[PDB]
This record gives C-alpha cells, sequence and structure tokens, in this order.
C-alpha cells in the first residue's frame, strides 16, 4: 500500500473489472485506485497530480478523504465549490493535514460533479497501534480490507441508473459476463480476521454476508463500538464496518455475497458475489447455500465502545440550536427546505476569507453548542433511502432509520446515516470545527442534482483556524482560466 505521504497521479485507461471493456479513472496506473494507509497521529501529504485528458468523466478533479475531521485545514477537505476550486489538468496539488485523533477504516474519493463513479475512489486504513480490539484478531493487513462498488458500463455522464455489476476488491459479473473472475478472499483455517468493509458505492446499498460464518463487528465510520455478532450487514453507500472473522470452518470455498436493494437482486451465476477461500481449497467456485439472516445488523442496537453519551440533554430540543432539513424535489433537482444547492462559482471557504452563495443553502452554526439535526424521510425526495453524510464531524445517531425511540445515553457515533423511507432520522454533535461543513446525501446522482446543503460553523473564526497555502490559492484563477 502507499502513504501516509505519497503521489497520486490520476489518469484515464481501459478497465474490465467485470469482463466489459471501458474508459475509466486509473490512481497511479490501477484499477480500482490503490488503498492508502497509515497509524493514528501520522501526518498526510497525498500529492494529487491530474494528469485526466477524458471531458466525458472531467479533465479536473478534487479528492475528499471521508471521515477525516481536517481541523484547521478546511481547505483540504475536498469538496468542489465549497472547500476548493478543482485542480486543473496538467497540475498538482498537494493534500496536508493531521490525523491525530482518528483511527479506523476510511476512504478517499472524487467530490467534482459525479467524476468517483467512474473509478476514483479507494480505501484509507489508519491502523490503532493500541488499538482497543487487538486482541480480539490477528491478521489486519491490506489482504483484509473489502471494498464494495457499483459498476456502470456507460459514463456517470452518459445516462440518467442502474448498476451493471457489483465489484468486491473491484471485481464481479454482469448479467452478460457471467464467466469472468471473481474477487478471492484467503484466510488460514484457525486464525481470526478483521475484515474492513468498505462501501464505494455511488448508490445502491448492499445486503452483505458471508456462507457459514457471522461478524463480529467492531467499528462503523471509524468509531469503535462494542462487539455485536451478526450474520449480515446492510452497508450504505460511504459507510464502513470491521468485523471479525472467526476462520473455523472446514476447509473448503464460501461465497461472500452483497445483495444491491435495486438493479440484479439475485446470485445466479455468480453475480454480486466473491469467494473466501480457505487455503488448501480447492481453485473452484463455492457450492455453498446461503441460510436466511437471523441476525442481521441493527444500527439502533449498536453502541460505542466507552458508551458516549449524545450531546446535549436527553429530551427533543434539548440543544442549543435545532435544524430540521425538508426534503424535496422540483425541476429536475432535490431541494433541503427550498433550496436547490448549485455550486457557487467563488468556492464557499473563499467567499469567508474574502449571507454566503449559493443562497437559501447555508446554515450558519455557533460555536461550542450542541446541534440536533432533524432529517424526516418522505416520498417528495424519489430515490429513498437517502444515506446522508456531515463532513468534518463524527455524530451521534440519536433516533435510527426504522425506529421510533430516541437513544440519548448512549447512541451509535457514525459519519453515514441511512435516513429510511417514509421515519424521522436525527442526529447530534458539537461545533468545535470552524469551517464550511457540506451536508448531503451521498447517492452521487442525487448530489449533482443538488441534494446538499453547507453548514458554515462558527464563520467568525475560520480565517484565523485555516490557514491557506499558497498553492490553494492559486487553485481558482487557474481553474477560471480553463474553457
Ligand atoms: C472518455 O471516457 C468516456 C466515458 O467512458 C468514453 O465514452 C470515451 O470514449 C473516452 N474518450 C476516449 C478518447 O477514449
Ligand atoms: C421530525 O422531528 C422533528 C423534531 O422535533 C419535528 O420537528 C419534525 O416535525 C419531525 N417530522 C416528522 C415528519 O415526524
Ligand atoms: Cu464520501
Ligand atoms: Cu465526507
Ligand atoms: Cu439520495
Ligand atoms: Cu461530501
Amino acid at each position: 500500500s502507499i502513504g501516509p505521504v505519497a503521489d497520486l497521479t490520476i489518469s484515464n485507461g481501459a478497465v474490465s473489472p467485470d469482463g466489459f471493456s471501458r474508459q475509466a479513472i486509473l490512481v497511479n496506473d490501477v484499477f480500482p485506485s490503490p488503498l492508502i494507509t497509515g497509524n493514528k497521529g501520522d501526518r498526510f501529504q497525498l500529492n494529487v497530480i491530474d494528469n485526466m485528458t477524458n471531458h466525458t468523466m472531467l479533465k479536473s478533479t478534487s479528492i475528499h478523504w471521508h471521515g477525516f475531521f481536517q481541523h484547521g485545514t478546511n481547505w483540504a477537505d475536498g469538496p468542489a465549490f465549497v472547500n476548493q476550486c478543482p485542480i486543473s489538468t496538467g497540475h498538482a496539488f498537494l493534500y496536508d493535514f493531521q490525523v491525530p485523533d482518528q483511527a479506523g477504516t476510511f476512504w478517499y474519493h472524487s467530490h467534482l460533479s459525479t467524476q468517483y463513479c467512474d473509478g476514483l475512489r479507494g480505501p484509507i486504513v489508519v491502523y490503532d497501534p493500541q488499538d482497543p480490539h487487538k486482541s480480539l484478531y490477528d491478521v489486519d493487513d491490506d489482504s483484509t480490507v473489502i471494498t464494495l462498488a457499483d459498476w456502470y458500463h456507460l459514463a456517470a455522464k452518459v445516462g440518467p441508473p442502474t448498476a451493471d455489476a457489483t465489484l468486491i476488491n473491484g471485481l464481479g459479473r454482469s448479467i452478460n459476463t457471467l464467466n469472468a473472475d471473481l474477487a478471492v478472499i484467503t484466510v488460514t483455517k484457525g486464525k481470526r480476521y478483521r475484515f474492513r468493509l468498505v462501501s464505494l458505492s455511488c448508490d445502491p446499498n448492499y445486503t452483505f454476508s458471508i456462507d457459514g460464518h457471522s461478524l463480529t463487528v467492531i467499528e462503523a465510520d471509524g468509531v469503535n463500538l462494542k462487539p455485536q455478532t451478526v450474520d449480515s450487514i446492510q452497508i450504505f453507500p460511504a459507510q464502513r464496518y470491521s468485523f471479525v472473522l472467526n476462520a473455523d470452518q472446514d476447509v473448503d470455498n464460501y461465497w461472500i455475497r452483497a445483495l444491491p436493494n435495486s438493479g440484479t437482486r439475485n446470485f445466479d451465476g455468480g453475480v454480486n458475489s466473491a469467494i473466501l477461500r480457505y487455503e488448501g481449497a480447492a481453485p473452484v467456485e463455492p457450492t455453498t447455500s446461503q441460510t436466511p439472516s437471523t441476525q442481521p445488523l441493527v444500527e439502533s442496537a449498536l453502541t460505542t465502545l466507552e458508551g458516549t453519551a449524545a450531546p446535549g440533554n436527553p429530551t427533543p430540543g434539548g440543544v442549543d440550536l435545532a435544524l430540521n432539513m425538508a426534503f424535496g424535489f422540483a425541476g429536475g433537482r432535490f431541494t433541503i427546505n427550498g433550496a436547490s444547492f448549485t455550486p457557487p462559482t467563488v468556492p464557499v471557504l473563499l467567499q469567508i476569507l474574502s449571507d454566503l452563495l449559493p443562497s437559501g443553502s447555508v446554515y450558519s452554526l455557533p460555536a461550542n453548542a450542541d446541534i440536533e439535526i432533524s432529517l424526516p424521510a418522505t416520498s417528495a425526495a424519489p430515490g429513498f433511502p437517502h444515506p446522508f453524510h456531515l463532513h468534518g464531524h463524527t455524530f451521534a445517531v440519536v433516533r435510527s432509520a426504522g425506529s421510533s425511540t430516541y437513544n440519548y445515553a448512549n447512541p451509535v457515533y457514525r459519519d453515514v446515516v441511512n435516513t429510511g423511507s417514509p421515519d424521522n432520522v436525527t442526529i447530534r454533535f458539537r461545533t468545535d470545527n470552524p469551517g464550511p461543513w457540506f451536508l448531503h446525501c451521498h447517492i452521487d446522482f442525487h448530489l449533482d442534482a443538488g441534494f446538499a446543503v453547507v453548514m458554515a460553523e462558527d464563520t467568525p473564526d475560520v480565517a484565523a483556524t485555516n490557514p491557506v497555502p499558497q498553492a490553494w490559492s492559486d487553485l481558482c484563477p487557474t481553474y477560471d482560466a480553463l474553457s
């Protein structure tokens, strides 16, 4: 793997992760993008070298480092026209930030239009030398990262959508390439694995299970939690989980299954599937049967390892500022409280540094306060369920999707939450991270359609807390000169 100091060169190339050839986005000449790695407290210097020539997938790029807090380095966070102008082709831009107090499973991806759907997306693992669950597993390496990804034969900016295939570790089969190579995951009988599940999906959620094995979940979106055995896991776009697998079954091949909520909802011919292979097992497809899932993961039954409480007082409205976000759908555009987000000419953070634009979308947040955000599900926002995600913060899921109850005493903490179907998912966080932070649904087409708002956190202090490198100031004129 690479990092925490590395070059990321972005280019275009042919790929065939399902046997069908299409042009896509490469990171250091490989599809899918390589895993980045660091220890807790490393300083990260990821030099992003834009060498793209393909206009249909945009020649420009910017990278968000999903989950990282970016305290004092809001300029480094990624979202085009919120925190930076995009890097232009022929140029490079250094992302220089630290991760002092985060550790766990994360990822990086394009935050420009729909560009990460064309293959610029990759796992990040920040190991903890003192990890609290270390004693529960023997192996925790590059071989135990598992990524889930949707794959489309025609580019993001080519059709509307429906995945042609599911990619586990970059490999999978579509309905017309049932013979294509599958992803193989190799364990040794009697060893224990910390598997790091990473959804790179642009849209589908996956119900993930492994034939013949139970999963003990110990981490969600970077947050250590109390161990919790399950036999399947619903993972929504941009979410992460660590589960320990006790490789204690017979030496054999076992189907790994990852079934999307949309499109091809079967396992016929090994679509939506990969292979757990015990060492010594033959190089064949598994022939194992799947059991009905009798202990699925339940977000409202998850709790933080330390049992941390929700910020604020343990009662609704028991907070410094309650904001309710009302979803809708106008032209071809999503709306929250009546605003559709259109990317502004001057990125928000630059406006601050210079009411913010785009009007109707920007929410001033005071510092050192408790915030409660409501996001009731509604049929007025088609394409639900929507997984909303808050940059620059972990939040406490005081009430999950599918539930009516309210947990303030020890709710799970996360950075991406399913908001459910027409449900009133509510979250809490403390404002200790001054800057403009994107709040948006992570189904990436809905995002390009404007399904987003920006939290302008402690705006009087953003100028002081986030000094900006010369290279970042150079970004916008360069971009604006391009036709
Ligand atoms: C650029 O990528 C698009 C999207 O996959 C593809 O349709 C097009 O052929 C590519 N351009 C070239 C010159 O290969
Ligand atoms: C969701 O919860 C907030 C919290 O008070 C409330 O104001 C809002 O009306 C609720 N919406 C629905 C649809 O239940
Ligand atoms: Cu993300
Ligand atoms: Cu993010
Ligand atoms: Cu959505
Ligand atoms: Cu985002």
